[PDB]
């Protein structure tokens, strides 16, 4: 189990049609930043690397996700000093 790191939670895991359950908004526990993903990775699949709060992690993108795509991550924005949030990735197609 690797807390300190990032999972393959990209597409949002929902037994929903589509949810990512944001929180931590308004007090600064969320974080929103970018991930660049290549438009063969973003229909076919593959692990794209993202600057975060933490460092560099590792995060595999769906078969179908589009620029502007959130992947959550929950419980993994800013620390518990700061008020524990979710983190966001937002798909860039390049």
């Amino acid at each position: 189990m690797k807390d300190g790191a990032v999972m393959v939670m990209s597409y949002g895991n929902s037994e929903e049609d589509g949810s990512g359950g944001s929180g931590g908004s308004g007090g600064s526990q969320d974080l929103y930043a970018t991930l660049d993903v290549p438009a063969p990775i973003a229909v076919v699949g593959g692990k794209v690397r993202a600057m975060t709060l933490e460092g560099p992690v590792e995060v595999a993108v769906p078969p179908r996700t589009q620029a502007g795509r959130k992947l959550r991550l929950k419980g993994k924005g800013f620390p518990g000093p700061a008020g524990r949030g979710d983190l966001y990735l937002e798909v860039r197609i390049t």
